């Protein structure tokens, strides 16, 4: 089994040369072909998925189901990626140096992307589409609980690859169900350049401890909205109504004015409120309840904490948060800009809902995942996250 | 005790990072200038300490010139600090702030990574050079230098601390590991809570041991072959000027042009005492050119290849993906080589030796990367930074 | 009163530009989509209005090409509608901030992209310009002043009323788009001199109208007088590439061929062009080459042929230096191409040929806003300043510096 | 003869422009360094011409005087221009298109730059240095009262060019005071691509109405600082202490808190205060004087400070866009939305939040140069550096693709 994965790795590396070379038109043609194939086998796909969904119930299961609406979404997603600009081969900043050479960078694919996913058989299409368009070979590793759906989709990918003239190995499915496959895959550093997990925190914690191949991922997010004492209450109500706020931080000076309509609005929608001692007093005096005591671990449910002001807010966020998405509500210009600069999170917001931190809202036109890491790709990740910049030199015979 | 120490250093770096990330351009540049002055006319303590390192070394042997802080080394070191001060501050820069249909305005801000760990050999100069770059890019630094340079590096750390204090920055912005115990290295590269990236420099054996023990990501160069491929449509003249870490280790020559090219190239190299390791075809061409002696397989490997397709395959298979070049006058082949050669720097008609932070216009070189993610090729200030998203909103909810 | 009238239009345009410059992306796109649906709605009525214009036109016996450009068929209409939704789809360029960098002094300085303000559009025939130009101006946050020709009166009027419908539907001031209503020829002269109120002018007509504006305008223009475009076939050209590129404004008016490759290239190219009914105007050397190959008939080229304009001028040159000099001397600096396999020659040509678009091994017919990825085309510019080549939304915007300070004094 | 001479000058500039556009970074920087050494060697023969010029008002004579501090500054400038990156020939955004072609842009020189300037001999060198560095040929018409010194500088620029192997005609200085040269230069559309005029508003205004060649210029006028009612008084004082503030706009609500310490500051520094009725009342209540009644003309006409009270930001923005020269204008405010609004809506070349208008400057903005300042909308706006003397054209890297 350690020779099978090695073989998969070798074939990926070799396939990666072909897809790297493939023109914009060929890649888009592959994608459109996979799209039409799905429109064609809608029934067989709906049928196969049902077999999977039935054995599922017979022992999340939502995210496993391919409704007519999910297929439509996968197809529409294929055509979106086709519509996206082809980022490969682009040259930038080709400047002359005193020495005579001209130096710039080229955007090229990473090469080989490993996708490890649980349920979510749509990942089979959505992940591979993005990798393919960005010129990479893809290694797919789904979960047992979706064998037939993934197998069926992976064959349609191959059909699209065949239609475009591309090698079948442009997309490989790890066919086994053997446990040690993932262990080998996340350690296959010669042949795999990055892993994109699409599972729960349980799997993501395993990979974090074990993987030697770099990953694009976020350990599930604790996100904050800090309501400053120079907040507009009106903005705070609109704004505060993986990137969903889990903790509301409110400056002491404005808590009564803000927490009264906020807590009341949240209560009416059925949200449980976990509050620190100060917030409890503010909410009780406003007649808003019931309320649950917040523990230190707390840092359909919302945690609420009172802070002295912006210094304590930034410090709490950088210390306890997941560095995913965090927002400030304030009318004070310097405090707004300070927050943007100092809050060390993947996306930082002034007077806007934390829900806006996703690839489509941000204009990336896609989202392979969301990264809370500092290096390479951070925040919502689009096509570019699956590419690299190398230096290219237009010379004229210069020696050194 | 040594775990407790490295943990403490970690926590201190993380805490200091908030201040240095907040620091103004003027304050960081002032810090650099103060360290420069503090090295000037306080060079005596520096030299005395270095003398002790150099003496403990000789009484063991070998390297000593690399370890030695001559007047020249200090002059270079001081000039470098000032050069780093002249570099534009990349921190806090906002770019591509665009309105979206939803009404929000979304762009990116360049920010420091936070804490950089630097691991190096026994050239004391690196202490100042690496720290200058990390500091200018708004990061806290932890430095572990070679154990044979420990007293020099400790003496340099004190001057850095004084410069920092003069500019109102905290002492812990820069920390030099005060122990020679190598177990500190294992700690530093596994300290993921507190350290954001490791920048290791040194030989392959060091780099290799670091690679399979580290859990903190690294910006590094795992050494190996750099190539120059001389195409059959090469200009012989350009081949001679071009082909004379980023040094050409292997020469690949297209079959069609081998006699015309290997004859003068072989002489060029044999007239510098460079050894020629040759495959069978190259041996034949070189013997017929009267160029020897030759060794079968300061050294150059030489191989005959059929043409460009084989060259690209060879380089992508056998090379270190560091620096590789083609000599050709053919436009499509030049562009193909640039696109398909999967190296950190790829060149058309230029020496692989140009793959350098200063040659490339970065004004700095913290290191070289043959990695694909984050930073690739020679790495300057930007490699010690991150891009995050920033949103200028107006109260929008989704 | 033409002065009173036109000055009033200018002040109204300035006032309205303030609103449209502030307009959110959503409001601008809603305005475009409204106009598009409105055209879909009144398609029959618009075609009926256009037929009255065409009938009145063919009565005067106007140039068939002028009349064919006047004609709004279903295809033209659908095409305008597509254009509206294309423009709505384009990213909103306005208000974007870039390169906001800290300086040693402590300030942070960058640039903001903003609208020019007020755009004057002057057009003959082509009633579709009423919609297409207004759309681009509007999306880029500008006020527009439209001056269309007399022969499209009913069409332009109908189309502009629909624009107004869209403005109102999106909450934009009606004066965001104004039409110059009088046919008085004096209005054009005022418009191109109304330097206080109009920031740039985009003319779309022939070389007849452009000539007047060029000599009379004081307001800056985005335009191109004539397209004398070249393909130079280097002696190191791939013959195959030469054949594909040279067979394929924008169109090759002059073919330059290196002496060394002329028999290999001109012989199949000359035959190819004559099998298309293209007149070949040739220099002495190309004539001998073509006569040699049996390609005919041929007209002698005059030196005015190198500066003129189904006719193709052919000239033999020694090589790339002669070719570059000829292009820079006689060309219109619009679009020019080299066919060569030699890398250094290819890069020299890109560098030294002072045209708006320079091509290596590609047909000059690719020099085009859509082919270039601009997603739009307000016009093609052969000027050096501000906008050059095909011009998209950004051509109708300006960059200004913006500074985020902290109380710094100097 | 003046006419034949000017045409010849144009033709030579066009011919030279090919060589300089092509010239490498090394050759251009070497020309610069060579000029800088030729000034160091022929300094005596140079300072003598200046003397025979300075002899032949005030402080016209000081600005005209090639002091041994201006010759250092001029020489340092050459070397400074040499350190600047070479903007020329850069290719950017070379992207593949679905058709298979690859399309990007290349930055190239405008070609031939006309420089028209006063009797400050340093401009001769400064402006030529910038034009040369950016790959352009230059034609310089300086003040007639510096004609001998500029003729002296011309010979030395010539030296530098020759050393570098660049054509002499890369830089031509007009060898006559005949003002007809100016009329020709600003109409030489065949040979000159842009004019960079530098002087007083009168001259600039003539050129504007007469020039057919495009210009990078600024028609001087009012720059404003608006102090909003949510301004920090502290920031207002440091901020409110050719981009000089000619008019101060103060929100009615903050006027006594700001105008009182500010007025005192100005009066101590000797500034005439021309005030509207409302500012009069506030300043007089604060014991600041004397004051002069502002006219309606004072809001349009450029040591005086004009001070106006406005209701708030809407009235300020409107006043600035109406009366200003669209050069540089600033807001002092702590309110985020108001700060961003001002940046967006104030249609000036440089707009500032909580920073002095005096920062509107090429060096302050990081351009490393200033060929001039522009308050026009097209091409170049604000302080103009090397890039303003360049153009972007499209370049296509193709593979033999056809399209009919």
């Amino acid at each position: 089994i350690d020779q099978y994965m090695t073989d998969v790795g070798r074939r990926a590396r070799r396939a990666s040369r072909s897809i790297a070379r493939a023109s914009t038109a060929a890649k888009n043609a592959a994608l459109e072909a996979v799209a039409r194939a799905i429109e064609r086998d809608a029934g067989a796909l709906k049928a196969a998925n049902a077999r999977d969904v039935a054995r599922a119930k017979d022992k999340f299961v939502d995210r496993l189901t391919l409704s007519d609406k999910a297929l439509k979404t996968m197809v529409e997603g294929l055509r979106q990626v086709a519509t996206l600009p082809d980022p490969i081969g682009e040259m930038s900043n080709l400047k002359y140096r005193p020495s005579g050479i001209q130096v710039g960078q080229m955007r090229v694919p990473l090469g080989v992307i490993g996708i490890i996913y649980e349920s979510r058989p749509n990942v089979t299409i959505d992940a591979a589409a993005l990798c393919l368009k960005s010129g990479n070979a893809t290694i797919l590793r789904g979960g047992s609980e979706a064998l037939e759906s993934n197998t069926a989709l992976a064959k349609l990918i191959g059909e699209g690859l065949a239609e475009a003239g591309l090698p079948q190995d442009t997309v490989q499915v790890v066919e086994t169900a053997d446990r040690a496959a993932v262990g080998r895959l996340i350690t296959m550093t010669e042949y795999v350049d990055v892993i994109v997990p699409r599972g729960g925190k349980s799997l993501i914690e395993r990979l974090i401890n074990e993987a030697r191949v770099p990953m694009i991922k976020h350990l599930d997010g604790i996100c904050h909205v800090y309501v400053d004492d120079r907040a507009s209450v009106t903005k705070a109500l609109t704004v505060c109504d993986c990137n969903t706020m889990e903790t509301l931080l409110v400056a002491r000076g404005i808590a009564p004015a803000v927490l009264s309509p906020l807590g009341r609005l949240y209560r009416e929608k059925g949200v449980e409120l976990r509050v620190d001692a100060d917030a409890r007093a503010v909410l009780e005096a406003a007649g808003v309840g019931p309320l649950v005591d917040a523990t230190d671990e707390d840092w359909p449910v919302l945690a609420i904490k009172i802070v002295d002001g912006i210094d304590a807010a930034i410090e709490h966020i950088n210390e306890y948060g997941s560095h995913h998405t965090d927002a400030i509500v304030t009318e004070d210009h310097d405090r707004a800009m300070r927050f943007l600069r100092e809050v060390d999170s993947a996306s930082v917001m002034v007077n806007a809902s934390t829900r806006f931190a996703d690839g489509f809202e941000f204009g990336l036109g896609a989202e392979i995942g969301i990264s809370n890491d500092k290096l390479h790709a951070r925040g919502p990740v689009g096509l570019e996250g699956l590419t690299s910049l190398k230096y290219v030199v237009l010379g004229h015979g210069e020696g050194r």
